[PDB]
């Protein structure tokens, strides 16, 4: 029927004005029918039955009901058989292992309800059971972990769809709740109604997902007017329909406690209420999930997308204390910083003098600008046309704003949006169900991975996403998915001794009583090791080689004339030489890589710009006749003489550091090529900038993993069990200007910026089209959750 709401309440089917819209996000769009607020939102007697109301008539104008009919229709209370046929509520159960669903009949698979909650902090959940009992009870009895990992910005929408999606904002086009498209000239917004507009919205979020693939979806999203209760019937109302309509994936939103976060901020008094009014959603939904007998047949998961901080109207940073002029710029505010011109006809507009005015201006200053293909690659925040090139990374419990006269209510206490790798932005999640583990802890880890996992919960193939697929496998009771090893595309060459050194005419000269020591030691005693992984695999069609030496190992690429990766193990008594001063300018070519396949040092000579380092630090040579090795023009990558000095602090002493601390470590380092900033391996043709005169390509970054045992009383060449990972994609900038203290000593910022541009080691097998960790005598899924974690210092 059209024109009326009979018979249509939260209807699953669409036709469009004129015919009413009765489901739940009518009230959205503005087009609801006229008996849609009497007919779909009835609220008499509340959300609870009573013992008078046991049996009673049934009158059709409540809310839900306690008649015995009910339960065939499905619209009963939660609590019916509890305060009538003598139930115990959900939570008051005993912890049942469900090791096979017990769906009833009909059923042909476990149901999926997706629990979300705006802005629940990761702590949260340390205010215990006497102020959660249901979501506690959920999270001891299930599958959890300490924290989750949102996405850079931690805002709502970013999150949320990058929970449907799997993909990082970049990629799904949610950059941010407000953006503005310089293609499509408009402005997003959380307010209005300009983000219904799907041109906004990229990949494939799950429902999409689930529909093109024939399982029923049922929508996702209720109208703010629609309370928790009413969603939760209407939730548990679609499971009673008959099989040809039921849907197999729910979801149920709650702007709490994000609400009263902003207001009373994270760690108030008043914190505690908000969660309590949650709980008790989260136990209706289970109560009337075990009234259904569904509650061992389900899977419930239970998420939040972003975290909250401290923040105060007295903490923001203004732009017109910084830049001469900010009527000539567009700021988006608040806890991140985006500067786009205000004007395209302005050729005045500058933005390098727009950078270098925010840059180490002012003592405890407390934002930082960058260029978008400058913030740490972790972030995953660039390759989008929405996000404008200057970008402002701004310090946890502060604010920058454009001038004083914008602001205005203080109008908040918490906020968020922060870098995602800041304690106060970490979530939670709990999964709970028929296919999620029992009483199982898992380690942390990123939003991004979920997707996938509830694509297997519901027998879907999911669209290419950014989760590494199987690195969540243990999550589950059992895993239809199985991940497979990415085959080597390039088969190494293993050259030996083919030239001689009369055949080079590099440019590179080198000189040349220790040996009888070093013999003396070797023979005078009474009693590989560096590739302890098995040796990278080259996921791309290209040419390399092989380099085996005494200290180090290198897979030299004959295409980018210098090696894709060098592998070294350093042990705990290491010792750090230095290099004498006529070894300091030596250069010495490799009889083993032709002439026109090698670098050249008269190209460094002329570009006075540019200087080289080496992958395998010549400090850390076992012998004075190793180091010859560490001087091979095999060894050597372009590196600016600013970027030298983090280089050479981090070989020199960082790694002896990380030896001595983790019982040894094998360090595996190499270059990284991003000049389109996409997070992926470049090739040739992208690569901006060259040595000059030469084709010796300049890499953007360079990485390093750093890899031990997890149980430290074993070294890292003799480790029985688990493995212990932290890498880093250090930026190769011609200047140190990212690091306000770079004056002073190595010592006092170079280890600070190291931990800002962390990375898994799943981010630099994107960059470099690599993979690590191929022979390692763990399972595949082990690897895999290895390769996702990140190492964040909180
Ligand atoms: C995160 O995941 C997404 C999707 O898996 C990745 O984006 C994908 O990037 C590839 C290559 O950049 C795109 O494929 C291209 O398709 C065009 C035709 O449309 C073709 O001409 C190209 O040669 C290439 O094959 C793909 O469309 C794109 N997908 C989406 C949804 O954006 C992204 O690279 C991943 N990011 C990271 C950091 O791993
Ligand atoms: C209470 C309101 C503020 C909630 C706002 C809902 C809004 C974010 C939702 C409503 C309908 C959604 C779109 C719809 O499901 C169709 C798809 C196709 C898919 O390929 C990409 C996503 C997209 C466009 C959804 C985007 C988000 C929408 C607008
Ligand atoms: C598979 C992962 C589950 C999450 C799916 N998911 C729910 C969204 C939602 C629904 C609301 O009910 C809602 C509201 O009532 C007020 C408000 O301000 C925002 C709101 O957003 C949403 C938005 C963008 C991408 C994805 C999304
Ligand atoms: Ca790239
Ligand atoms: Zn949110
Ligand atoms: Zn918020």
């Amino acid at each position: 029927i059209s024109g009326s709401c009979k018979g249509r309440c939260f209807e699953l089917q669409e036709a469009g004005p004129p015919d009413c819209r009765c489901d739940n996000l009518c009230k959205s769009y503005t087009s609801c029918c006229h008996d849609f607020d009497e007919l779909c939102l009835k609220t008499a007697r509340g959300w609870e039955c009573t013992k008078d109301r046991c049996g009673e008539v049934r009158n059709e104008e409540n809310a839900c009901h306690c008649s015995e009919d009910c339960l065939a229709r499905g619209d009963c209370c939660t609590n019916y058989q509890v305060v009538c046929k003598g139930e115990s509520h959900w939570v008051d159960d005993d912890c049942e292992e469900i090791k096979a669903a017990e769906c009833p009949a009909g059923f042909v698979r476990p149901p999926l309800i997706i629990f979300s909650v705006d802005g629940f902090r990761a702590s949260y959940m340390k205010k215990g059971s006497k102020v959660m009992p249901n979501i506690e009870k959920l999270r001891s009895c299930g599958t959890h972990s300490p924290y989750m990992r949102p996405v850079y910005p931690t805002k709502t929408f970013p999150n949320l769809y990058t929970l449907a999606t799997g993909l990082y904002p970049e990629s799904h086009g949610i950059v941010g709740n407000s953006m503005y498209d310089p293609v499509f000239d408009a402005t997003f917004h959380l307010r209005g109604r300009e983000k219904f507009n799907h041109r906004w919205w990229g990949g494939q979020p799950l429902w999409i997902t689930a529909t093109k693939q024939g399982v029923k979806a049922g929508t996702f999203f209720w109208s703010v007017v629609i309370p928790h209760e009413r969603r939760i019937l209407t939730i548990l109302q679609w499971l009673t329909l008959p099989d040809h309509e039921r849907p197999s994936v729910y979801a149920f939103y709650s702007e709490q406690p994000d609400f009263s976060g902003h207001k009373y901020g994270p760690f108030g008094p008043e914190m505690t209420n908000p969660l309590r009014e949650i709980d008790k959603i989260v136990g209706q939904l289970m109560d009337g999930l075990k009234q259904l007998k569904l509650h061992r047949c389900v899977n419930v998961i239970f998420v939040g997308d972003h975290g909250m901080e401290d923040v105060t109207c007295d903490r923001t940073e203004f732009l017109s204390n910084y830049l001469t002029n900010v009527d000539d710029i567009t700021l988006v505010p608040g806890t991140l910083g985006r500067i786009r011109s205000k004007f395209s006809n302005n050729a005045k507009y500058d933005p390098k003098a727009i950078i270098a005015a925010l840059t180490c201006k002012k003592p405890d200053q407390h934002f930082k600008p960058y260029l978008k293909q400058h913030l740490p690659k972790r972030l995953h925040y660039a390759n989008n046309r929405r996000i404008e090139d200057i970008h402002l990374l701004v310090e946890r419990r502060w604010h920058v704003a454009r001038k004083p006269l914008d602001v205005y209510k203080c109008f908040f206490q918490g906020d968020h949006g922060f870098d995602n790798k800041v304690n106060s932005m970490q979530t939670v999640f709990v999964g709970y169900g028929s296919t999620f583990k029992y009483k199982t802890k898992v380690p942390p880890f990123e939003n991004i991975e979920l997707y996938n996992v509830m694509c297997d919960l519901l027998g879907l193939k999911p669209a290419p996403n950014n989760g590494t697929h199987g690195s969540l496998n243990h999550l589950l009771r059992t895993n239809t998915f199985r991940p497979t090893m990415p085959e080597e595309v390039t088969r190494p060459n293993y050259p030996g001794i083919m030239y001689l050194q009369s055949d080079f005419d590099l440019g590179c000269t080198c000189d040349d009583p220790k040996n009888k020591l070093d013999e003396l030691n070797k023979r005078l005693h009474t009693k590989e090791r560096h590739l302890l992984y098995g040796r990278p695999a080259v996921l791309y069609r290209t040419r390399y080689d092989i380099l085996y030496h005494t200290d180090f190992e290198s897979g030299y690429s004959e295409i980018f004339l210098m090696p894709l990766w060098t592998s070294y193990t350093v042990s705990k008594q290491a010792e750090v030489s230095s290099v004498p001063d006529h070894l300091t300018s030596c250069v010495r070519p490799d009889v083993r890589v032709s002439p026109s396949f090698s670098q050249n040092c008269l190209a460094y000579k002329n570009d006075k710009q540019m200087s080289y380092g080496f992958l395998f630090p010549p400090y850390l040579s076992s012998s004075p006749e190793a180091k010859y090795d560490a001087f091979l023009v095999t060894n050597m990558v372009p590196m600016y003489p600013a970027f030298k000095r983090v280089w050479n602090y981090f070989q020199r002493v960082l790694v002896k550091k990380y030896a001595s601390e983790r019982n040894g470590v094998n360090v595996i380092s190499g270059p990284i090529f991003d000049y389109d900033y996409d997070g992926l391996h470049d090739t040739e043709d992208k690569i901006k900038q060259y040595v000059e005169g030469s084709s010796i390509p300049v890499p953007t970054h360079y990485y390093s993993i750093i890899t031990s045992c997890l149980d430290f009383t074993q070294p890292a060449d003799k480790c029985d069990g688990p493995l212990s990972v932290s890498s880093f994609i250090l930026p190769h900038r011609p200047d140190n200007e990212e690091s306000c203290n770079s004056s002073e000593d190595e010592s006092k910022w170079v280890e600070e910026l190291m931990k800002m541009h962390t990375a898994r080691v799943r981010d630099i097998e994107h960059l470099t089209s690599l993979d690590f960790f191929r022979k390692t005598s763990r399972s595949y899924p082990e690897i895999l959750t290895l390769k996702t974690y990140l190492h964040t210092y909180e």
